[PDB]
């Protein structure tokens, strides 16, 4: 994918955002911003420019499933890639996320290799 | 749901197809056919008339994940309900099926109540 692709990294814990930002850097993507919840994330997205969202699920103010659904229903950003990265691993919840339009799903804790594979699967599926 | 709804039950072992067939009858669905692999299944699905697929994962010729992907990518049956019923219980398998478009996912062994619950969950989601 284009290395200038602008990522939004969403999680309510700095440590988790830090992990994903560093990994993205390793993969050659330095155009990365952070958000600490779904509202913060929507505020940044509507400022424009973003080409990929990586999001946690359990967060205050607006959780990640709501964020995903909000993105998917919004005609301005309905096709924005959204990769869920979350400790949530219950079968019904994994299905709920896919059905809400998740581009991919990663369970914490995850390895660098897993994140890289998940991103590339999405890049390819979407021809990026 | 409509008791005439036609089901296709896909598994490479007769015993499991037999379990599902009998459960569906108990629930009032007698319009039920069987297939022994993904290819057998697609042959029947393309004969037309099916309203619901219940499918195993591990099968020769074409496995259930390939079967699901094929169904979902096909213009003529892309929204066909597909309930996975499989011994594959790893989260990475569940994710792969969910992301591929599974309507639901039940892990073997399963009780009659679980199958009924998950079928009804799919009926409600699709307004059937
Ligand atoms: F972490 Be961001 F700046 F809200
Ligand atoms: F808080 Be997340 F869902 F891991
Ligand atoms: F088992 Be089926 F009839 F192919
Ligand atoms: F063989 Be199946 F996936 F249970
Ligand atoms: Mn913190
Ligand atoms: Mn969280
Ligand atoms: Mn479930
Ligand atoms: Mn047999
Ligand atoms: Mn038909
Ligand atoms: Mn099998």
């Amino acid at each position: 994918a284009d290395k200038e692709l602008k990522f939004l990294v969403v999680d309510d814990f700095s440590t988790m955002r830090r992990i994903v930002r560093n990994l993205l850097k390793e993969l050659g993507f330095n155009n990365v911003e952070e958000a600490e919840d779904g509202v913060d994330a929507l505020n940044k997205l509507q400022a424009g420019g973003y080409g990929f969202v990586i999001s946690d699920w359990n967060m205050p103010n607006m959780d990640g499933l709501e964020l995903l659904k909000t993105i998917r229903a919004d005609g301005a950003m309905s096709a924005l890639p959204v990769l869920m990265v979350t400790a949530e691993a219950k079968k019904e919840n994994i299905i709920a996320a896919a059905q809400a339009g998740a581009s991919g799903y990663v369970v914490k804790p995850f390895t660098p290799a897993t994140l890289e594979e998940k991103l590339n699967k999405i890049f390819e599926k979407l021809g990026m």
